[PDB]
DNA sequence: CATCTG
DNA sequence: CAGATG
């Protein structure tokens, strides 16, 4: 956690680059398990040789550590921090819709900067477009004050449309979190479930409404269960307009809310732990449900859940406020 | 994983 | 459809 740091770090650089610049998924995947192992490692790796001893750890990686440990640096790494192309591939990705695949292409096309991206605005797709449009807004953290505001809205309107809607703004926002990155909204309705043969309108109605009243600016993606968009806080009385925000809205049958619900909130860790425990108690939990684990190895069949309480209950555990879900 | 693009 | 993005 602090003894094998730098090492685990450089590796992560290394691991990144492979994937991003190169394509060396193998090589990438490689550093990863490494940094992952040197990670758990109880001691203070003092040499390559020492490391090598470890799994995932091989000769090439070994070699690397030695240099790093030897000298406060890595040539390979220093090389890469200079390489503009590499640079540029990292840069471009910053944009929504722009993945690395896309990254290269544009680079190779000699587009590398923001200006570059504007000039060839044609070359970008829809999402890619919004992305560039809202580069700044996007990189901006969402503070609670706005957070709670938005929440009020979304919550309100959904109400208007149907009384059976069940909105839930999960995320760190749900954990207390002083600032968020985006607005993750869980959604369900009773007339929606496991068997209940589709009903896309469910999702679609509310969407319309938000754009109706203007909460929502653009569309990233709009499927039959997951919308991906942009929103905004009605600039009160002109002088201070709001950043645009990333907003996701997902439909879910009512027969599996609370888990998604649970899950979506987190944190990752809280999950694992509770996931870990659940295992103990003789059950399983993943995003959609919690099943009774038979002894035959594994086994299942759905458990009925009317709330988060209901989950924890099963696992015979202390109902923890979303605030204390931290770990 | 769910959606999009081409 | 394979394939990219989130
Ligand atoms: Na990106
Ligand atoms: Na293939």
């Amino acid at each position: 956690e602090t003894l094998n740091g730098g090492i685990t770090d450089m590796l992560t650089e290394l691991a990144n680059f492979e994937k991003n610049v190169s394509q060396a998924i193998h090589k990438y995947n490689a550093y990863r398990k490494a940094a992952s192992v040197i990670a758990k490692y109880p001691h203070k790796i003092k040499s390559g040789a020492e490391a090598k001893k470890l799994p995932g750890v091989g000769t090439k990686i070994a070699e690397k550590i030695d240099e790093f440990l030897a000298t406060g640096k890595l040539r390979k790494l220093e090389k890469i921090r200079q390489d503009d192309t590499s640079s540029s591939i990292n840069f471009l990705t910053r944009v929504s819709g722009i993945g690395p695949s896309a990254a290269r292409k544009f680079v190779d096309e000699g587009i590398k900067t923001l200006e570059d991206l504007r000039k060839n605005e044609d070359k970008l797709n829809h999402h890619q477009r919004i992305g560039l449009k809202y580069f700044g807004d996007f990189e901006k953290r969402i503070p609670r004050e706005e957070m709670l505001q938005m929440q009020d809205i979304v919550l309100n309107e959904v109400k208007k449309v149907d009384s059976e809607y069940i909105a839930t703004v999960c995320g760190s926002f749900r954990r207390g979190a002083e600032s968020s990155g985006d607005m993750d909204v869980l959604l369900t309705h009773p007339s929606f479930t496991s068997e209940s043969t589709k009903q896309p309108k469910l999702l679609h109605q509310v969407v319309e409404q938000l754009q109706k009243v203007h909460f929502i600016t653009d569309t990233l993606s709009k499927g039959e269960t997951k919308f991906m968009g942009v929103c905004q806080l009605p600039s009160k009385n002109d002088e201070k307009e709001y950043p645009h925000r990333r907003i996701d809205i997902r439909l879910i049958p009512k027969d599996q809310y609370y888990c998604g619900v649970l899950y979506f909130t987190g944190s990752d860790i809280f999950n694992k732990n509770m996931r870990a425990h659940a295992l103990e108690k003789g059950f399983t939990i993943n995003e959609y449900t919690i099943r009774p684990l038979g002894v035959t190895g594994v086994a299942g069949e759905p458990l009925p859940v009317d709330s988060e309480k209901d989950i924890f209950d099963y696992i015979q555990w202390k109902y923890r406020e979303p605030k204390d879900r931290s770990e």
